[PDB]
């Protein structure tokens, strides 16, 4: 089985990110070999002219988090994104790997020794945690990387 | 024993809202006979002139999380508190009692049932998701609502 | 005649910390011998039922930023308020005098020099913009700091 | 001569944004004769060794507002970008056109008549301001919209 990764992103908001930004994401994890999960792409069929819509996305959200292997989280922006973060909070208690993306320059952070707020790396080990924080979607096939030390088994 | 709520928020950044807004509402919610566990003050005896204190703050909100009955969430800004979203996403996924405070009136949402983010209400029922909402410090107190109810089993 | 300042902030946004933090910093800036215009407090008058509201505030504020003597922006937040933002940029254009609040100790910058967006100090000197630079409502009152060397001409 | 419009954007903060979002907008710009100033190219000028190059970027973004004739601010995200707005704070203060992008359906906002903060509006007229409110890329050459009509 491929593992799966869910790939939360606050990039499904705009036209052009959504369009432009997300594809070569998807196309960097899909060529380690995993399966990926985009949330924008496979609410698709939820029926967006009905007002319960953003429950039954809530709730498919819910389970491909309970679901997937890990998540692949874009936390770019000042702050992340808050969807984004109650997502990687969940995949944190239910045990799933972590690994975050930001090719944001800018720092945003409580602390010294992580770029963000420190609660977003509490899933992480507190030694090595960088070797899952990827800057660049070049980065993304890095086998030096956690992505690639988790396809094999290293 | 005391139900347990973790009282989650971005109040313990700033000097004056640490002092002035934190204090009422760990009042109100004491008032109503509960245990709260507000995370700036529980973390007093790390040593922040450890280089992993950002590391042993992150592991002890994660457990304190883990171990409350549910989350008192101050989801106050635009957006709410990323911090906030990690330990929010972590209570969903934990089966926590979940319970959310807004008393700032600018809507930011992504859809037209919820005024927030649809993945906020991800851990409350389709059905009366407004009455774990708080929108006043005085409506915490209020026996028509869901922390009231929760305490008195109905 | 006292020098008007124009006090620019979000925490007319919120309930709590309308009624709580602002009357402090109000007070402080009103012992200088400050005349104060408050947004929030200035636009009390303007039937909030009527859909122009909206319009009027901005011109109210557009007229009062203009009028003011010097801005005292609470830049709070990460990232700090767009609307405190907009006054901000305004001021600077219009070459009134800029003084900044932050006691918030997260930092969220793109820069080393700084601790937020280069931008907010476009209007303050290259050297010594840090007596422009108010962290604590305690400093607002400094005979030390710029605020009160500007209303004594020194 | 060319009507020169200040594109302020937090693109330039991503790498990926910078290298794909910008170039599309800048040429839907350019397509309708302007000359489109960007902050993040026109700054590459500037020795980011030399200690002082935040402040340098900084009074060269406020000169290119008081020379441009109008901005044309992407105001995309929750919130829009601080200093995207400290420079619209200074376009609407110093008279200039101002044209607002925003592509990110969410809503962000202290009103029910706009969809963001209203200071963000104090410099657009209090009706027709939609006429300068660009929610896609593929709307920019409208002949419809107020930038292609400024231009006349
Ligand atoms: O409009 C939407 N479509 C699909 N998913 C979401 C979500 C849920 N998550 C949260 C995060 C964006 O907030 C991204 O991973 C999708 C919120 N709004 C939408
Ligand atoms: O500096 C800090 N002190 C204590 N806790 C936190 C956290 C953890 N949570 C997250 C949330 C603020 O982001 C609040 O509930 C405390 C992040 N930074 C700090
Ligand atoms: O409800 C309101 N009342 C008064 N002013 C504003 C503004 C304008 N400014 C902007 C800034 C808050 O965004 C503060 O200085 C007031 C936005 N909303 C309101
Ligand atoms: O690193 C930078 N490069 C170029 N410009 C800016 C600015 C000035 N403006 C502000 C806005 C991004 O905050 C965009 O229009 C550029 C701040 N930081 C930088």
């Amino acid at each position: 089985k491929r593992k799966i990764i869910y790939l939360a992103s606050p990039y499904g908001f705009s036209q052009q990110q959504k369009t432009l930004l997300l594809p070569p994401i998807v196309r960097a994890l899909e060529a380690l070999g995993i399966e990926v999960w985009e949330p924008f792409a496979r609410n698709n069929q939820i029926d967006f002219s009905q007002a319960d819509w953003a429950y039954r996305v809530a709730q498919a959200d819910l389970q491909d988090v309970k679901n997937c292997d890990g998540i692949f989280a874009v936390v770019n922006g000042t702050p992340p994104d808050e969807g984004v973060m109650v997502e990687l909070g969940m995949a944190i208690a239910l045990n799933k790997a972590i690994f975050l993306f930001r090719d944001d320059f800018r720092r945003c952070s409580d602390n010294e020794r992580y770029p963000l707020n420190l609660m977003l790396f509490a899933g992480l080990p507190e030694i090595g945690w960088e070797n899952y924080y990827y800057t660049s979607v070049d980065e993304i096939q890095s086998h030096d990387k956690a992505l690639y030390k988790w396809l094999t088994g290293m």
